[PDB]
């Protein structure tokens, strides 16, 4: 109850000073729908700057920046509304307060907006040098771009599977008044939670489940829009990942596959669910795409692919590794880069991946397999 007050006093703020159009006019709208990742550690001096030129420095936009950089805020010079709320936050932990508490400052969370909501997302990923808990980035956006939204009833229903911090959720929640909302992490139900709060939902519209996707999956319920951008990264044998970035089966796209063979039944006929991949692939494309083709025949659905980044393996090898060795703890030594290359060889034939959102559709008037590329 003191946590739902608090989030109610800080969308109150960030009504009362405008954060979302301060947000969108410091990324531009031709950066606002391409990734997360436009205030990090290597813009926020920047960010620092323009409130502090463009907008004279002035007080009432110093607890935002606590929020959206981490920048200190003296805690004398916080306007007296604004005081209260950053001691309830720092009580809450999602701001920090300095030792001799004459200031606050960033804690572990990050606000953001996308796609029109606003997020709190895990400063890790952006700032500092720990291993985040929470995902977020350019595929959970791209998958939401290709979303048509004008086609989406006030009672059609919604799951957005794996949410993470709940973006997706979020978003739908903009059009319809039914979405269901899952995952199995602590961290990220905890802050879906507060994101659902934030944006003045509760449960009446938006329902928050802790349950693994292939329950939700096999169960009797049906949707009319699906989203999900599952765990998909395949590591080499023996290595340990996280559960935001480690997909199952012999490569990496086994919710993938789980999902795909459950969509004739768990859509209502002529729904839509939309995901989101890094596919491994030839020169040609994506492998899976070549298992999509028997969705086409034997379901008769519609089937998009729409390849937004290619990249050749070899130029993924050192962020996979980096990655491994973070997660771990592993020390420098490790001939990580070697795995990788072996296993993006020898088991995912992975010339190259494709972030690739694909959306299939149910009893489709038009069946067949359409794959855009530029
Ligand atoms: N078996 C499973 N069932 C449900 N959720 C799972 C799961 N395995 C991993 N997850 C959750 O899957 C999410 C993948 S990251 C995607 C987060 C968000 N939808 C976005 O697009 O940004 C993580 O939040 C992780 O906790
Ligand atoms: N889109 C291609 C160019 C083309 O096929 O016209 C590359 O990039
Ligand atoms: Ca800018
Ligand atoms: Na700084
Ligand atoms: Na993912």
């Amino acid at each position: 109850p003191p946590l739902a007050t608090t989030i109610d006093r800080l969308r109150d703020y960030l009504d009362r000073v405008g954060f979302q159009q301060i947000y969108k006019y410091i990324v531009a709208v031709n950066h606002y729908a391409v990734t997360p990742a436009l205030i990090t550690r290597n813009t926020a001096a920047s960010v620092h700057h323009f409130f502090d030129s463009r907008l004279g420095g002035r007080a009432e936009f110093a607890l935002l920046q606590c929020l959206m950089t981490g920048r200190p805020a003296e805690h004398a010079a916080l306007p007296d509304k604004d005081r209260a709320l950053a001691d309830a936050l720092v009580t809450a932990g999602l701001l920090r307060a300095s030792p001799d508490g004459r200031e606050v400052s960033g804690a572990d969370r990050q606000l953001i907006s996308a796609f029109g909501v606003d997020l709190l997302i895990d400063r890790r990923i952006h700032f500092g040098g720990e291993v985040h808990e929470v995902f977020i980035g350019p595929d959970s956006y791209w998958m939401l771009y290709y979303i048509n939204a004008s086609g989406i009833a006030r009672t059609h229903r919604a799951v957005d599977l794996c949410t993470g911090s709940g973006i997706a959720a979020l978003y739908l929640s903009l059009f319809t008044d039914h979405v269901l909302a899952t995952d199995i992490g602590d961290v990220p139900l905890a802050l879906v939670e507060i994101n659902r709060r934030l944006n003045r939902r509760d449960a009446g519209t938006m329902e928050i489940r802790r349950e693994n996707l292939n329950d939700t999956l096999d169960g009797r319920e049906r949707f009319d829009l699906l989203t999900c951008n599952p765990p998909f990264v395949a590591f080499p044998p023996g290595y340990s990942g996280t559960l935001y970035s480690q997909g199952t089966g012999v490569d990496g796209l086994g919710y993938m596959r789980d999902i795909v063979g459950r969509l004739p039944e768990v859509l209502n006929p002529g729904g839509s669910a939309y995901l989101v991949a890094d596919l491994c692939g030839d020169a040609h494309g994506p492998h899976f795409l070549g298992e999509l083709e028997s969705m086409v025949t034997g379901h008769g659905m519609r089937i998009e692919a729409f390849i937004d980044h290619v990249l050749p393996a070899s130029a993924q090898v050192g962020p996979i590794s980096d990655f491994l060795r973070h997660a771990a703890g592993l020390p420098a030594d490790t001939d990580i880069a070697a795995d990788v290359q072996a296993f993006q060889r020898e088991t995912l034939r992975a010339d190259y991946y494709y972030l690739t959102t694909i959306r299939l559709q149910t009893a489709a008037q038009n069946p067949g397999l359409r794959m855009l590329r530029r």
